[PDB]
Formats: structure tokens, C-alpha cells, sequence
């Protein structure tokens, strides 16, 4: 009859015979053990070894696994996704479906895993009570076989189905059949913009309940205007026999102390004409000044939650922990404890590079740690509830999160074709009301979301008002269909611009400080989605915090998004390198638009990560003479294990340093006087650097953690000394082909064909295995490219706009190159005309001037044609003969910086090995660059003047075209690439042209000089 | 000390090319000790008459950022006609030359004059590539006043009725120019990226007799 129905391709049909949804139980049978959270003897978990086949569809299943284990089937570890063992290829695809969009149909060949387990139940488990079987994560369908006999059928991916086994069990041995379908009608509303995997992904376990039971429990807190008071107001229900011995007793505790309490017989006040419910019990506990949950300081309480009779004898009892917090929209701001928030969000989808979509304990708290320790204190669930142990950890290191319901149909056409379908509203439904029915004790989750681009549709509205009702605790945030509709109580686009208006019909993206004052419109406004960190990224991210803290409706919003969704494969050798869309076969497939994350697979940071820290800083810093003046951006804390590590130095050469303690309220200022900086007697920047500093180790950092740091130029002296003129005077010595220069050991050669420098030597050796030439562009970035692809071109990206006009293959032609002996040096003059199909787009108007001391200082002067697009670049490269350990500079960093991307570099002397000059994006593109740079040394190579630099064994070229960054190969000696001039890499999104005007090269005429000597 | 900025020759020297002769100089300009500016020039005048120049800046980042950045000379003749090509025909500064259009435009000397009742900077416009004034032609990327008076006169003159026009012509030739602002005339109203700030300037000029 199951082969028969295909309930797999009914949309009507999302689950047969399962329990209702609830919050998460333990059923402990003391009530210490519960309020201690200690493991429950009741809870039993049936994780680690399982049998395994696959099968290419639910028809080639045959009958006798229901009795038997199959012989051709494997051993495998559950929880497991199926793609991770190599049994079939996982799919990356973004937006378009990964199956043919035929709702409700799937394809025939459906990908079916027959998963088993022959394990043993106890007798007094089977005596008295009920036996339940709970798989937390199932993707996308499944039916379950007990002992041979048919259990039921359950789908949503992502929340835990239950089911009673009461009735299948025998004492000893038992034998679990799963039958778990790829696809079903389940996957129309599963169109996450993520790896497309499969099989029992989450933990699965049994848990034993009386006969009288704890069915479900709802805990409140509300509080007077001042937060002096509050009450819990926990509400139980039971199931099993009503009798009048029947007590609650709800308790609260905060470690060892309880605090409060309340017990009652059942029976809830009369509700309607036919009474109340003699099955349910309210409990109001009073509690004065109770200690606030924050993500700033996450205060807990365990409520313990016991089912007893009257004389005491305890039955079951459940618990949770309590977060005392109201969450609350007044007057357009979203409140916290009667406090406005700053969303330092980030979005976070469950993914590790080996174990593909499985989480576990340790990649979850190394993931809050990461977050904490660089400034986040939000996240949201994309696009789905999470594993169980999420919010449980959210709630005790403190972070606020958006619960988002497994809906995503953004593959259909238009976007609401399912989501505004009355039919699809009973799917819809379930995935909304088993999510809150699940997660609503969580004082982690401030807001509800509806899902993610599912368009706007009558279904979300009912959906909406559903969980205002049943829920008045939590706001409801739903993006889709314009991201302000009547489904959302904050306004919550996606990649909207700081000041850029994107007007698009329908569902215009306005800019954001824009959108707040749009007539009629009263509501706060947090990006589900901003700040796209794809490959080379996160320019412009300072544009939005700086709007964040000016308005006081904008209040933050959550990056896309955490962590690179990159899955590890294996070469012949048998080295690990990271994989993408299109690199298991699959296809079609959106390649490497699976990787945005601030962090690697391996949680690894990107550059970008620290431009994040640095801008969700906590502490802001004003200088006015020799005071800095230290606000909070703190709600609730004093910064009571803080303090302010001040630094001046002269061109990097420290002069003075020293501690103050850190004392400010929340919201609050301290003014620090410096003392009498010595004015220093040397030409230089004096800069001056303030890092604040946490002594003490926490539950999420280490003693000596840096929070936030600023920066400031002090007293600047500039050079009015000539530098000791020489004796010498260099020897010019023309050929045909050739201007040499002699000077000591150091000659310098022009080739008069080119126009170049074609070689430099020191002593007898060679300094270039490439001559020193103009560059002009770079290697795209993910930014630069878009959604352009080869076979479909979008001539709106940056580099098809370079491409078509003849950038990448533009020839120098040389317009003049002439050689001058002057007094004290040789000066050597050229003019070369970068051109495609006629066109001039370059002109490089240069001068050599090699003196008596062995320097050469260069003078370029370019001129950009108006109508070319504006370049990439504006700089010189080479290829050096000298590989060296180290890179020694005077500018920012330490990290990778750029023009839009700098805010969290600091000005100083930094010494990184050459390896660090490159940041591995698994997508290669131009990296590595530092930016307001003063002073380079590489060998006994010196260059100064106002650049920036990347510095690495590969080429722009080889960059460019390669696809991977295994597949990158280190080149002879080392690329140098020196710009006067660098574009903004953008990121606002990474599928238009982002970078903003003011970091666009555009200016027509641009001027940079520098000098190059041996140290 | 702005108004009281001491000039300092720190360099200048001169060479001989193929087709040219070659001017360095540096100068720091100084006030009690602390160097306010750097001013890095190359002279190259040529064959067919034509004077190069090459100004390069530092402005020490500490000192308030400068109201301009340029050149200015008494100029002997005094022509009828001053013809130009860049924004105009009216008065336009870089933070109020929207209206301003670019093109070829010719007006009287006086017109190139604006009679504010209280005396002040006047009459530049911008982004001109060309300005023809008697023999004289300059060519670049520059903003540029001229007129009868000198910026020392009409800083020191509380009414315009007051003011004489002065042997010759006088000049203003800036690379850059600070905004002039009006939010409001009783704070500081120039929006920063309008205020003079980079601390390394660059602009050159052709100037040959046409
Ligand atoms: C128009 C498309 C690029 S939609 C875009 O794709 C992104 C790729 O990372 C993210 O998944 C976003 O959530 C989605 O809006
Ligand atoms: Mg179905
Ligand atoms: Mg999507
Ligand atoms: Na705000
Ligand atoms: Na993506
Ligand atoms: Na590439």
C-alpha cells in the first residue's frame, strides 16, 4: 500500500500517524537530575553504527528488508547525509530547483535510502508507559518500519518527527526499517540556496514517557515598566487519565537556590460555553528583581517543571532554562528589556566541509565562540529550525536569534506561486507551527521568520497572524515579496544599499535610510541579509555601520553569511582540497556562489572577518587634544573587564605606551587624559593606536582578548632635509636597442622597443624576470563577475564591461622614450598608448630619475579615456628574480586591505612571511593587497612613497585563470603588483556591479611617484 | 600662521636635456618652526616655447586643511577680454558648479570680478582645461580667478566701494580649491570631501605664449 499511495508526491500528505510537537523532554523521573540538566536514564540515544543501501528508486526496494537485514548493504555511521559517503553526488544549486519544477511531482528515479538498526529494549520500558522513536532530521521524506509492521511517514527536513513504538516493541532485540526519498513534495518548499544532500542527518533517539504525562509546557515572563518584577507564567498540559490527586509544581531556580514556586490541581480557568481545560494548568510565579537575559549578559533560571499527585509523589518532570527578557516593537524600535538593539548579526547556515550538513556539539561552539570574540551577539537560523542543541547553547553564551520556518520556494515562477495557493497553506502550516511549538521556551529567540523568498502569499499572512496569536512574546519578520508587507513587523530586505536606491518594480530595494520615512511607515528595519562576504569582499561594510548608529530605526542586520559552504575532496595523491558547485559531477550547478562566508570550511577566518569585528565594536572613541572620550554601545553592562591599551609611534617606532582601566556604564562616556606626549625631534606621522583589552579569560575568550581598537594621526613632522648629496654621478650608455645605467654595482636597463625597464642588476645578478610595465586591471573578483558565466554573459558586470573594451588584451605602444644626462643623475623619459580596435584607453606619461645615491625615483602621470570603463587599477607590475621568507611594510594592515575594506587595517611597521601576502580564496581572483602603504622592503629591495601592494608567487594571469586554489602553481621569483591607484572590491551583493561611486576610478587623470633603492 | 607663511628654499637647480631646459626647486613653508607645506616643482620649457610645470604638495596633516592649493602672479598687461575653456560663464566653486556648464566662453575682465559688498575670495571658476588672457595661454586641469585685485586687498577691505584696482593684473591659478560652504555663516558648513585633506597634492601646468 506505501509503494501504492506515494504520499512522497502529495503535498496534502506531511506526515501519517505521528505525535504531536513539543518542546524538548528528557522525561526525568527525579526532579534534582532536571533541574541540573544532568542525562535522563529516560532518553536513550540510538547514534553510531547502522545499516545501509541505496537504491535509484522507492520501486526497487525489496520486500524482505522489512524482515531481514540486506547482505550488500554497508555499515555506516547516522547521523550522516548520504552524499558524504559517496553513495550518490550532492548538488549545488542557488535559485533554480534541483528537480524538474512539476509541482507536486518528482522524478521517478528518487534516490532511496534504506536505512536499518537491530538494537535491544528493555523490559521495564515495555511494562508500564510509552516508548517513542524521535528523528530530529530526515531529509526530505521518509517512511518507518517497526519489527516488519508499518509505523508511519513524516517530512520537513528539518524538525524532529515522533513516533510512538509502544505497540511494535518486544523485549530484547528490535529491528528499525527506514525508507528515507530524496525527493518529495517536501523539496518545493526546501529551496535553500545550499548543498542539496539527503538521509538521517540528525541525531535520532527514544524517549520513555508515563502514561500520565507532561504533553506540553509554555513558560512567560512579564514585567512592570522598570523591570523590577516579573512574573512567570508557565503553562502545562497533560495527557493520560484526569484525576483530582493530579498536581503541577513549577519551580524556579537560579544555581542552588529556588527562588520561587507555584503548585496547582489541573483544571485551567472556563475558557468558553463548555468550560476550560480540565487537562491544562496556569502557573504564576512572582519574582522580584530578577536578573535579565541579554546576549550581553545571558542570565538563566531553571525552571523545573514537575507532574506529581497531591501527597508528592512525583510521575515525570521536565525543565528549561529561563532567560528573564521582554521583546517588544514601541514607538518603531525594536526593545529588548526596554532597550533599543544593535543587530551585530550574522547569517548561519549548518554545514561542516567532512560531515556535509550533520552538526555536532564542538563545531557548534567553536562557531559561537568565533562569533563572539568578533563583536556578533545575533544570528539567524538560514533557512530552516536548527539542531536542538543550538538554541540550548545560544541561550547560556548569549545570542539573539531569528527561528526561521523551513520554507523556501524561490525557484518557482513568480516567487509566491505555492506560497499565496491556498493548498500548499496545510505544508506551510506545519512547518511554522511545529517550529514555535518546538523552540518557544528559548529565550535566545527574539523574533519568529516565516521562511525565505517564497515571494508574499495569503499563506504567509495566515501564518502570520497564527503565531502573533499564539505566541505575543516574539515580533514576526518574513522578507519575501518586498520585504515590508503586512507579514513582517520589521521592515527586513535583503541586500538593500546603504544610500543607493535599487528601484525595482514590485519589490524595490530602497536604500535603507530611505525606506524608514516612506509615507506612512513607522516600523524598524534589520537586513535578513546584507553585506554578501563572497571571495574578496565586504567592501563598503563600514558605509552600513556608520547609518546603523546615526538612525535610530536602523537597527543592524545579519551578513551573508557565516561559513563557505566548500566540501572536502580527494586527489590521486590523497590530499584534501575544497570543493563547489559542479565538482561532484552535478549539474547544472551555481559554482562557487556557495561560498560567502566571513570563515573558511575549516573556520579559518577570511580578511574580512576583522573588518566585521572592527566595525560591531562596542566601544566608540572620540580624540580631542589629549583626551579620548570612551562611549559604550553596551544596554546593560559596565565594562567591568575592559581596559584601554593606548600606543604613539613615530613611523612605526614607539615612543610612549600605557593602561587605563575601563569604567562606563552603559550607554555612558569616560574621558581619559593622556599624559605629556614627548614631541619627538624626527620627521614623521606620530600615530596614536587604543586597543581595549579583557584581563580575564571568559566563557566565549582568553585573557588579553582585544575587543576594539581606533586609530588617529597625531603631530605630524614633515622632512625638510636634502638628503647628503654624492659624488658620484651615474654613466648613461645608449645602444640600438638599449638606455643602460651605471652606478657602483647597480645597473639599470630600458629596452627602447618596449619603452620598460626590462632588467635591473645589483652586483652581477638580475633583478627582474619580467619587465617592469603598467597594469591596469586585475583578476576578477566574485564581485567583478557576477552571475556572468561563459555561456551566459551579463555585460553589466565589471569585468565583461573590462573585457569588451579591450582591457585584459590591450597592447603598450610606445609614443616617445628618451634619455637625458643631467647634473647628478640620468633621467629617462617615456610615453606609451594602451589601445584595442582603435581606441586609446591609456596613456602612461613616465620619468626615471637615477641619481647619485642608487635610488630611481619613478613619476607616472596617467590618463584615462572618459568613455573606457573605469579601471581596476592604476599601477606598475613585475615579476622579481628574489624569493624571501619575509615582507616588511610601513601602511596598514597586518591583514589583506582595501580602498573600501580598510577601516580595521591600522597604520604601523608589520613583518609577515611572504605566505601571509596571500589569502587562499578557493575561488583565486586578485588578493592580498595593503593599502596607504609608505615603505615596502622585500630582499634588499626598498620602494616608498603613497601605495598600495600585493605581493605573491603567482601571477595576475595565473590567478585569473585558474578556477581553484589546489590547482595553483607557485611561479619563479615573486609577482609584484604596486598601484598608485586601486578600485573598491564591493560586496552590498554580489550579483550587479556594488563597488560605489566614490571608489570607482574616475577621475580621468591620475598621479603617483615612487622610489626605488637597494637597503 | 597661514597668512604669515614664511617661503624657505630648500632646493633648486637647473639642467640642460636634448630639447629643453630643466628647473627643480622645493620650498617649505613655515610658521615659528613647524612646516605647514611642501612645494615640489619641475620647469621644463621646450623648443617650441612652451614652459611645463609640475607642482607637487605636502601639507602636513596636523595644520588645518589649506583654502587652496595653487599659484599665484601680478601679470604686467591688462587685456579686455578673458577667454576660456572649462565651467561657466559665471562664478563656480567645486562645491557649487552644478549650474556652471563647460565650454568656450569670453567675457570682459570685469566680469570675471564678483562685487560682493564685504570683500572676499571671488570670480573662480573651475575645471577649466584653457584660459587665454592677452599674449598669455594656460593649459591643464585648474580653477582660476582674475581680476584688478589682490587676495591681500580684498581681505584687508571691509566695503567693495573701498577697493582700487592695482597695476596689472593679479592671477590665482589653483590645482584645488576648498568648498565655500552656506549651511550656515556661523559654523563650519564645507562638507569633508569638499575640505582640502589628501595631504599629498599633484597638478600640472603648459604655459607658452599663443
Ligand atoms: C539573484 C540571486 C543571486 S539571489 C541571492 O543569491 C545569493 C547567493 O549567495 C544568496 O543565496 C541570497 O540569499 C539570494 O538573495
Ligand atoms: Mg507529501
Ligand atoms: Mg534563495
Ligand atoms: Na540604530
Ligand atoms: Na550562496
Ligand atoms: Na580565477
Amino acid at each position: 500500500v506505501v509503494l501504492q499511495r506515494r504520499d512522497w508526491e502529495n503535498p496534502g500528505v506531511t506526515q501519517l500517524n505521528r505525535l504531536a510537537a513539543h518542546p524538548p523532554f528528557a522525561s526525568w523521573r527525579n526532579s534534582e537530575e532536571a533541574r541540573t540538566d544532568r542525562p535522563s536514564q529516560q532518553l536513550r540515544s540510538l547514534n553510531g553504527e547502522w545499516r545501509f543501501a541505496w537504491f535509484p528508486a522507492p520501486e526497487a526496494v525489496p520486500e524482505s528488508w522489512l524482515e531481514c537485514d540486506l547482505p550488500e548493504a554497508d555499515t555506516v555511521v547516522v547521523p550522516s547525509n548520504w552524499q558524504m559517503h559517496g553513495y550518490d553526488a550532492p548538488i549545488y544549486t542557488n535559485v533554480t530547483y534541483p528537480i524538474t519544477v512539476n509541482p507536486p511531482f518528482v522524478p521517478t528515479e528518487n534516490p532511496t535510502g534504506c536505512y536499518s538498526l537491530t538494537f535491544n529494549v528493555d523490559e521495564s520500558w515495555l511494562q508500564e508507559g510509552q516508548t517513542r522513536i524521535i528523528f530530529d532530521g530526515v531529509n526530505s521524506a521518509f517512511h518507518l518500519w517497526c519489527n516488519g509492521r508499518w509505523v508511519g511517514y513524516g517530512q520537513d527536513s528539518r524538525l524532529p518527527s515522533e513516533f510512538d513504538l509502544s505497540a511494535f516493541l518486544r523485549a530484547g532485540e528490535n529491528r528499525l526499517a527506514v525508507m528515507v526519498l530524496r525527493w518529495s513534495d517536501g523539496s518545493y518548499l526546501e529551496d535553500q540556496d545550499m548543498w542539496r544532500m539527503s538521509g538521517i542527518f540528525r541525531d535520532v533517539s527514544l524517549l520513555h514517557k508515563p502514561t500520565t504525562q507532561i504533553s506540553d509546557f509554555h513558560v512567560a515572563t512579564r514585567f512592570n515598566d522598570d523591570f523590577s518584577r516579573a512574573v512567570l507564567e508557565a503553562e502545562v498540559q497533560m495527557c493520560g487519565e484526569l484525576r483530582d490527586y493530579l498536581r503541577v509544581t513549577v519551580s524556579l531556580w537560579q544555581g542552588e537556590t529556588q527562588v520561587a514556586s507555584g503548585t496547582a490541581p489541573f483544571g485551567g480557568e472556563i475558557i468558553d460555553e463548555r468550560g476550560g481545560y480540565a487537562d491544562r494548568v496556569t502557573l504564576r510565579l512572582n519574582v522580584e528583581n530578577p536578573k535579565l537575559w541579554s546576549a550581553e549578559i545571558p542570565n538563566l533560571y531553571r525552571a523545573v517543571v514537575e507532574l506529581h499527585t497531591a501527597d508528592g509523589t512525583l510521575i515525570e518532570a521536565e525543565a528549561c532554562d529561563v532567560g528573564f527578557r521582554e521583546v517588544r516593537i514601541e514607538n518603531g524600535l525594536l526593545l529588548l528589556n526596554g532597550k533599543p538593539l544593535l543587530i551585530r548579526g550574522v547569517n548561519r547556515h549548518e554545514h561542516h566541509p567532512l560531515h556535509g550538513q550533520v552538526m555536532d556539539e564542538q563545531t557548534m561552539v567553536q562557531d559561537i565562540l568565533l562569533m563572539k570574540q568578533n563583536n556578533f551577539n545575533a544570528v539567524r537560523c538560514s533557512h530552516y529550525p536548527n539542531h536542538p542543541l543550538w538554541y540550548t547553547l545560544c541561550d547560556r553564551y548569549g545570542l539573539y536569534v531569528v527561528d526561521e520556518a523551513n520554507i523556501e520556494t524561490h525557484g518557482m515562477v513568480p516567487m509566491n506561486r505555492l506560497t499565496d495557493d491556498p493548498r500548499w497553506l496545510p505544508a506551510m502550516s506545519e512547518r511554522v507551527t511545529r517550529m514555535v511549538q518546538r523552540d518557544r521556551n528559548h529565550p535566545s529567540v527574539i523574533i519568529w521568520s516565516l521562511g525565505t523568498e517564497s515571494g508574499h502569499g495569503a499563506n504567509h499572512d495566515a501564518l502570520y497572524r497564527w503565531i502573533k496569536s499564539v505566541d505575543p512574546s516574539r515580533p514576526v519578520q518574513y522578507e519575501g515579496g518586498g520585504a515590508d508587507t503586512t507579514a513582517t513587523d520589521i521592515i527586513c530586505p535583503m541586500y538593500a544599499r546603504v544610500d543607493e536606491d535599487q528601484p525595482f518594480p514590485a519589490v524595490p530595494k530602497w536604500s535603507i535610510k530611505k525606506w524608514l520615512s516612506l509615507p506612512g511607515e513607522t516600523r524598524p528595519l534589520i537586513l535578513c541579509e546584507y553585506a554578501h562576504a563572497m571571495g574578496n569582499s565586504l567592501g563598503g561594510f563600514a558605509k552600513y555601520w556608520q547609518a546603523f548608529r546615526q538612525y535610530p530605526r536602523l537597527q543592524g542586520g545579519f551578513v551573508w553569511d557565516w561559513v563557505d559552504q566548500s566540501l572536502i575532496k580527494y586527489d590521486e595523491n590523497g590530499n584534501p582540497w575544497s570543493a563547489y558547485g559542479g565538482d561532484f559531477g552535478d549539474t547544472p550547478n551555481d559554482r562557487q556562489f556557495c561560498m560567502n562566508g566571513l570563515v573558511f570550511a575549516d573556520r579559518t577566518p577570511h580578511p574580512a572577518l576583522t573588518e566585521a569585528k572592527h566595525q560591531q565594536q562596542f566601544f566608540q572613541f572620540r580624540l580631542s587634544g589629549q583626551t579620548i572620550e570612551v562611549t559604550s554601545e553596551y544596554l546593560f553592562r559596565h565594562s567591568d573587564n575592559e581596559l584601554l591599551h593606548w600606543m604613539v609611534a613615530l613611523d612605526g617606532k614607539p615612543l610612549a605606551s600605557g593602561e587605563v582601566p575601563l569604567d562606563v556604564a552603559p550607554q555612558g562616556k569616560q574621558l581619559i587624559e593622556l599624559p605629556e606626549l614627548p614631541q619627538p625631534e624626527s620627521a614623521g606621522q606620530l600615530w596614536l593606536t587604543v586597543r581595549v583589552v579583557q584581563p580575564n579569560a571568559t566563557a566565549w575568550s582568553e585573557a588579553g582578548h582585544i575587543s576594539a581598537w581606533q586609530q588617529w594621526r597625531l603631530a605630524e613632522n614633515l622632512s625638510v632635509t636634502l638628503p647628503a648629496a654624492s659624488h658620484a654621478i651615474p654613466h648613461l650608455t645608449t645602444s640600438e636597442m638599449d638606455f643602460c645605467i651605471e652606478l657602483g654595482n647597480k645597473r639599470w636597463q630600458f629596452n627602447r622597443q618596449s619603452g620598460f625597464l626590462s632588467q635591473m642588476w645589483i652586483g652581477d645578478k638580475k633583478q627582474l624576470l619580467t619587465p617592469l610595465r603598467d597594469q591596469f586591471t586585475r583578476a576578477p573578483l566574485d564581485n567583478d563577475i557576477g552571475v556572468s558565466e561563459a555561456t551566459r554573459i551579463d555585460p553589466n558586470a565589471w569585468v565583461e564591461r573590462w573585457k569588451a573594451a579591450g582591457h585584459y588584451q590591450a597592447e603598450a605602444a610606445l609614443l616617445q622614450c628618451t634619455a637625458d644626462t643631467l647634473a647628478d643623475a640620468v633621467l629617462i623619459t617615456t610615453a606609451h598608448a594602451w589601445q584595442h580596435q582603435g581606441k586609446t584607453l591609456f596613456i602612461s606619461r613616465k620619468t626615471y630619475r637615477i641619481d647619485g645615491s642608487g635610488q630611481m625615483a619613478i613619476t607616472v602621470d596617467v590618463e584615462v579615456a572618459s568613455d573606457t570603463p573605469h579601471p581596476a587599477r592604476i599601477g606598475l607590475n613585475c615579476q622579481l628574480a628574489q624569493v624571501a621568507e619575509r615582507v616588511n611594510w610601513l601602511g596598514l594592515g597586518p591583514q589583506e586591505n582595501y580602498p573600501d575594506r580598510l577601516t580595521a587595517a591600522c597604520f604601523d611597521r608589520w613583518d609577515l612571511p611572504l605566505s601571509d601576502m596571500y589569502t587562499p580564496y578557493v575561488f583565486p581572483s586578485e588578493n592580498g593587497l595593503r593599502c596607504g602603504t609608505r615603505e615596502l622592503n622585500y630582499g634588499p629591495h626598498q620602494w616608498r612613497g603613497d601605495f598600495q601592494f600585493n605581493i605573491s608567487r603567482y601571477s595576475q594571469q595565473q590567478l585569473m585563470e585558474t578556477s581553484h586554489r589546489h590547482l595553483l602553481h607557485a611561479e619563479e621569483g615573486t609577482w609584484l603588483n604596486i598601484d598608485g591607484f586601486h578600485m573598491g572590491i564591493g560586496g552590498d551583493d554580489s550579483w550587479s556591479p556594488s563597488v560605489s561611486a566614490e571608489f570607482q576610478l574616475s577621475a580621468g587623470r591620475y598621479h603617483y611617484q615612487l622610489v626605488w633603492c637597494q637597503k
